[PDB]
């Protein structure tokens, strides 16, 4: 369930606006290639035109080792998340938008054959499952002081979240991520904050 | 250095329009992060605004093993090339555009701390130096039949090209790449045709 998939998108019903994509990966264990993002094909599958509305683009990459656990961060921009190497992560999302889906969750394994569109307001995180992973994402806005109040964070280890991690005991977590508020102390992101 | 470089651009004087970038990579052997592409920071360094003129975007990734050698291909679109994991390649370019700089070459090692802007009509290739590499690039057009005349190819092993590959004896080359035409049989690409 890795090579040769048809390019396709599925909405995540618990988190409005999120999309999971199957990405065609061609080859085998020795090497492969993919079109990780293709704007002309992905728009008709539901990738939102609003992603492109301001003409802003940034691609970040992090290279991380097994058991690293980052999150859960709702940064004030949309994100398209992918894996660029042979690794894999347990992707994890918690909706922090005010409304009937506040606190809703989704989890899936992200590898080179699966990508995820995450709307602004949905907190993102991952735990690295493979020995290492190249985690490559696109965003549609740039850091600005005025955006600082528009972030929201929730603690990866709040046991009331409808998520589980692969290896909570051996997780390698930043000091900041250890100290994010539990869900009960998150101020839901209002329409004015998005 | 791999880590901690200042974001910078250098023109490649042998191939008009080509740019080499140093990318700041933060971390160490255990794990790191980079802004692989940040449009607002790149434009004032000389990344061409023309790349974005038609609003087209595609990200391709190839995951390849040591001694794989691919090229040399000039395609209908501009390319921004980097590496998304801990690997490295010997990047190689041959200008296939009609005029004074046809045949001109450049080579440099690409790893996650370096990227390259390759104008359409400049042939691109690489040989993998590390055990594996995640080679991730952005392009600004999509396949279409009508672009077929915008492609040119030149053989990687043509002894007249002012390039040197590693350990050619052990290179893993596709049948197609073994049979690309020699420079003297390449029809130079007209600028008005690109």
């Amino acid at each position: 369930n890795f090579f040769g998939k048809t390019l396709a998108a599925r909405p995540v019903e618990a988190i409005p606006g999120m999309l999971e994509f199957d990405i065609p990966v061609h080859g085998d264990n020795r090497g492969w290639f993919k079109e990780n993002f293709q704007k002309e094909k992905m728009l008709p599958l539901g990738f939102p035109e609003s992603f492109f509305a301001e003409g802003k683009l940034q691609n970040n990459v992090s290279f991380s080792r097994k058991n690293v656990l980052r999150g859960l961060h709702a940064e004030p921009w949309d994100k398209y998340i992918s894996v660029a190497d042979g690794g894999k992560v347990l992707g994890t999302w918690v909706d922090l938008r005010e409304g009937e889906t506040f606190g809703n969750t989704y989890q899936t394994v992200i590898d080179a054959s699966k990508s995820i569109f995450v709307p602004r307001g949905v907190a993102n995180g991952f735990q690295v499952l493979s020995d290492f992973v190249a985690y490559s994402y696109l965003v549609n806005d740039y850091w600005a002081l005025e955006l600082k109040p528009k972030y929201a964070f929730v603690n990866y280890a709040d046991p009331s979240l409808d998520i589980k991690w692969e290896n909570l005991e051996e997780a390698e977590v930043s000091e900041a991520d250890e100290n994010h508020p539990f869900l009960k102390d998150v101020k839901p992101l209002r329409k004015e904050d998005l």
